[PDB]
């Protein structure tokens, strides 16, 4: 039921090749994949002589990189000198060039601390790493390991079903949201339900299928200023967005119920708005409804932007359409055929920010449904502010709302960073809002139609299901991959046992030239019989657990090899040279496509 489990070390030659055609078993794309780290500095401080140092380092490195004062890195840096450059160089143990060394030396004598000091140092341990040592990860039983969590992570359809959905979060346009627990793991996140029934009806088809590429290109890279989504899947009707748990209300709801901020209450929630915006900037993405409702708050008091779907990816196409609520837009998203970038943001913010201090739009001087008067306020006039805010704040504001694109804050230089230095932020350490180590001011207290669906529709929503593979690796990493790392360990311990003095089946695929060896299912009417199968580039074989192969299906009598769907799962469609079909059922979708492909291939030139 519940719990995760883990499919047996078997499973090694099918994985690795499936890995290897993909070019996914480099250095590089494994030590990045935060499992694939975690498995390789197992096998290095446990197992290999050689790798320790190298890792401890690195590891050490990454907190020095991490801490936040001058004066706690001064004191780090010393240490690191000493033990891994000094001590190792006594006994010259120290495996690093030149150049290397000199960099942090002239630093340290200098008491200079930058975060980036390490770097030079950094790529050399990757250097060590990528060759040799990281071939004995290949062929070590944490490579084995790897494969296992990968396959799983490949194989992870949902329903609600891997759902316990706990209470109601407040609406969308679309339908409702909740927040509820991975009974995988037991993480708390929440669930944007849109109705596929609505959608059709509002045409929102546009709308709903954008949230969702936007959403994808935004939450790789981990941020805390952006709700960000963690998986993506559908039931026939209802869409799903796993999403980061957000729980006290929007910005706007607040704003009602203080009513308008103090000067240094707004610093806060602007500081924490502008990170989010960089982050999305650097992605190459426009969030265009910058606006005080889009701005949620969890239980602690902090904040993120929500709502993507009216937003947009300016890589290669810039926009020129005009998307966004009224009162906060800028003259180039208005404007019919303006092509703009970021920049639309920026003004945005300023629009937004303004609100928090004033209470209304900073064109909105009560006009209700007159777009038009809101329109011509910001392409004629940039508004004359109050004698109550700082000379400080006053060139802020005025330097966002800037009708021109040339003249405005974040759009001719550096962008994003632009923002940070205007005086108003004179004041924070920018780093300091990054970790949100900074106090919130406002903690939140203690909180249809009959119209059926085509199948033309049904389309529209193939190529939307997604697990983010890094955001699921952390979840793992943070809850479960610790004890069932071990608690498989143990049950693999238990395999090797019950098989010895039994006497152990003489492994015969570790003798041959052979090509792989996976699990599969085959039929004869009807029952499922689950077989070990063997892969030779002329035969098929194939044993019962406790005899030896009895039984063959020769490669030169298959005809075509195709893909079927019996019952709504996948398999294989194997046609013999009698008329005679025969058929396989695989457990996990990689090792699917990859009988799929391997039998495709050596029929191929076994025919030659």
């Amino acid at each position: 039921s519940k719990k995760i489990l883990l499919p047996e070390p078997s499973i090694r030659s099918v994985m690795q090749k499936y890995l290897e055609d993909r070019g996914e078993v480099t250095f590089e794309k494994i030590f990045s994949q935060k499992l694939g780290y975690l498995l390789f500095r197992d096998f290095c401080l446990k197992h290999l002589e050689e790798a320790k140092p190298l890792v401890e380092f690195y590891e050490e490195i990454k907190k020095y990189e991490k801490l936040e004062t001058e004066e706690e890195r001064l004191v780090c840096s010393r240490e690191i000198f000493d033990t891994y450059i000094m001590k190792e160089l006594l006994a010259c143990s120290h495996p690093f060039s030149k150049s290397a060394i000199e960099h942090v030396q002239g630093h340290l004598v200098k008491k200079q601390v930058p975060p980036d000091l390490f770097q030079p140092y950094i790529e050399e341990i990757c250097q060590n790493l990528r060759g040799d040592v990281f071939q004995k990860f290949i062929e070590s039983d944490k490579f084995t390991r790897f494969c296992q969590w990968k396959n799983v992570e490949l194989n992870i359809h949902l329903t609600m079903n891997d759902f316990s959905v706990h209470r109601i979060i407040g609406r969308g346009g679309f339908g409702e949201v909740y927040g509820c627990r991975k009974a995988d793991t037991g993480k708390m996140y929440a669930m944007k339900c849109l109705d596929k029934k609505r959608i059709k009806m509002k045409q929102g088809e546009t709308l709903a299928l954008n949230e969702r590429i936007m959403l994808s290109l935004v939450s790789t890279g981990d941020c805390p200023f952006i709700v960000c989504m963690s998986y993506a899947f559908h039931t026939p009707d209802k869409l799903s967005f796993i999403l980061d748990l957000m729980n006290g209300g929007d910005l706007h709801y607040h704003l009602s119920q203080h009513g308008v901020f103090s000067e240094a209450d707004m610093r806060f929630y602007a500081a924490e708005i502008i990170l989010g915006l960089e982050h999305m900037h650097n992605r190459f993405v426009v969030y265009r409804d910058l606006k005080p409702a889009n701005i949620l708050l969890d239980e602690h008091g902090h904040v993120r932007i929500s709502d993507l779907g009216l937003a947009c990816d300016f890589s290669k196409k810039k926009p020129h359409a005009s998307v966004g609520t009224h009162g906060y837009m800028a003259p180039e998203v208005l404007q019919k055929g303006v092509a703009y970038d970021s920049s639309a943001d920026w003004f945005s913010l300023g629009c937004m920010l303004f609100k928090l201090l004033r209470g209304h739009s900073p064109f909105r001087q009560h006009k209700t449904k007159d777009k038009h008067e809101i329109d011509r306020m910001t392409l004629t006039m940039a508004v004359e502010l109050p004698d109550s805010f700082s000379p400080e704040l006053r060139s802020l504001l005025e330097g966002l709302l800037q009708r021109d694109v040339n003249r405005r804050l974040g759009c001719l230089g550096r962008g994003a960073q632009e923002v940070k230095e205007s005086p108003f932020f004179r004041s924070l350490d920018w780093q300091m809002v990054f970790l949100q180590k900074y106090p919130p001011p406002l903690i939140p207290p203690r909180g249809t139609k009959g119209i059926k669906l085509l199948d033309s529709d049904q389309e529209l929503y193939r190529n939307f299901p997604l697990t983010i593979s890094e955001r699921w690796q952390q979840e793992v990493a943070e809850t479960v991959f610790d004890t069932i790392n071990a608690e498989t360990d143990r049950l693999e311990a238990r395999k090797k046992t019950k098989n010895k003095q039994l006497g152990h089946e003489e492994d015969y695929a570790l003798g041959k030239d052979c090509i792989m060896h996976g699990y599969m299912s085959k039929m004869g009417n009807t029952q499922w019989q689950r077989r070990y199968f063997y892969l030779f580039p002329n035969r098929l074989e194939w044993r019962g657990e406790g005899e030896a192969p009895q039984s063959l299906l020769t490669m030169e009598e298959i005809q075509s090899v195709e893909e079927t769907q019996i019952k709504e799962r996948k398999c294989l469609l194997l046609k013999i040279r009698g008329g005679k079909q025969f058929v396989l059922q695989c457990d996990s979708d990689p090792e699917l496509v990859q009988w799929k492909k391997e039998l495709r291939d050596a029929y191929r030139e076994a025919q030659q």
